[PDB]
């Protein structure tokens, strides 16, 4: 029983590898043939199009960088829908607009197949270890089937509701993350400028009502925590460009649903600014470096 | 050996009571004589001014609502400073501007006494149970002595550095809380308007990178958590007025230290707007209710 995998970037590659570690035969496609060679050298079937993946696999995982790439992989000239068979399970782990997930779902449904959005949180490390969180939207009858596949690539797989709810949960999490990370940077910087030792203030934040994941798990001030990007000049981690993309999705959804987001809008514009100022390739926690005045 | 206590509001009262539970004789003042009657009925000495407290006690705790009330208690016509004895330990648990704490300390020092700022986090519940956090600034030689008193009233007593650093620590914490509470409210509201069950979204936030104290211990959405103000129409807890005050302090300190606070500023103005729109006596988590679309 082969599984299709489309998109083998910094996330898709380790995700696919974890499926192979669980004994799944794979049918592979990426627009970059060089990203496929690694898997071909190891007995996995590499094909020429997403349609060709659907021709040979009744379960497919798509992992793509953008809304546009995702719709191209499904509705494009050689997209999955051109050759998708009845009763096929299609799981999109791309992070995209909830509304686009819904539109995609309506299209696969016309073909008598099932679509589920399952965007991931965790990053390259969790992708490699198989410790990702999947936030899953779609018909709940199909969740159990999906969980069998996703459980091989992630440690938590959560049913969020109907199609697009996975995207919605992920987008809302990351918006709150950005707000709190910037908040942490702002409070730490103010604290230091007020004459506080950063390590002491982190300690106070982390035993008080200010405690958050940003401050206790991913502190943006160099020297406060080991093993976080601020320890290493903001290398790796979760890229500022990626954070800005996610906040763009939050912003678009907030306008669409007429939800007021004062802090979320500002977080978005701040990370947008950072993209234009040389932070695009730095971990998003670099906002502290953006704020602080040496 | 008696301890002075000035200011017996919703925080001062239970704080003073915990000192009595530890065996400390008290010398009391509050501008409201009615707030003193309770302590007089029980064998504590009530006097007529803060100066009169200083005349009889070599260690004094002040617990006042504002910067102005604090400086009046010290520097006023009948303030501590008029009758303070040398070697006196003076601890201000009021939440006030760090720069004002420094000014007070310099004045106290002229009188050969010691000043320490020890603002509290925890609220009337923690005040009552003795589970307050004290964040303490001042000469560190004096911290151990202070900790003996404060430890009777709080479960954590943390040395933050020189005078004003306790105020600094508390102000930075509350700014980050305001930002995160508003953030949680915004993310929850957006989730709900996107069609998510709030309980589910809370669960997701609380197992992910979005998890904060606001979302996992004090969730602003009614029905998500028991035992938080949102389960109770935002009654009690930590008042919006008080959150706005504290953010005012962060704003002023941010200006003074020239620290850019983009989200902290907006958090401040948002809570300011809430105070003028009926929220001032509701718990600060009512920001969710403030964001929510009302039927019309």
């Amino acid at each position: 029983m082969p599984v299709g995998f489309i998109g083998l970037g910094n996330m898709g590659n380790p995700m696919a590898k974890n499926l192979m570690k669980h004994g799944y035969p794979l049918i592979i496609y990426d627009v970059f043939p060089d990203a496929c060679k690694e898997f071909q050298d190891a007995g996995e079937q590499v094909v020429s199009s997403p349609a060709d993946v659907a021709e040979k696999a009744d379960r497919i995982i798509t992992m793509l960088p953008t809304s546009i790439n995702a719709i191209e992989a499904y509705s494009g000239a050689n997209g999955i829908l051109k050759k998708v068979k009845k009763g096929s399970l299609l799981i999109d782990s791309s992070t995209i607009d909830p509304a686009v997930s819904k539109e995609l779902a309506k299209e696969v449904e016309k073909m008598g197949a099932v679509f589920m959005d399952a965007p991931v949180s965790g990053g390259v490390g969790a992708a490699r270890s198989g410790n990702l969180t999947f936030m899953v939207g779609g018909v709940e009858d199909e969740f159990a089937a999906a969980q069998e596949l996703l459980g091989c690539m992630g440690s938590n797989v959560v049913y969020c509701g109907a199609v697009g709810t996975g995207q919605a949960a992920k987008i809302c999490n990351n918006m709150l993350l950005a707000i709190s990370m910037i908040g942490t940077a702002e409070a730490m910087n103010l604290g230091i400028r007020l004459g506080l030792d950063p390590k002491l203030l982190a300690k106070i934040l982390n035993m008080s009502s200010g405690r958050c994941w940003s401050s206790d798990t991913y502190n943006p001030v160099p020297g406060v925590m080991d093993g976080v990007p601020s320890a290493n000049n903001y290398q790796g981690g979760f890229g500022t460009t990626l954070m800005a993309k996610d906040l763009g999705l939050a912003q678009d959804s907030a306008t669409s649903t007429k939800s007021p987001i004062l802090l979320g809008s500002l977080a978005h514009q701040i990370y947008r600014m950072m993209c234009a100022k040389g932070y695009s390739k730095k971990d998003f926690s670099s906002v502290f470096q953006f704020l602080r005045e040496e």
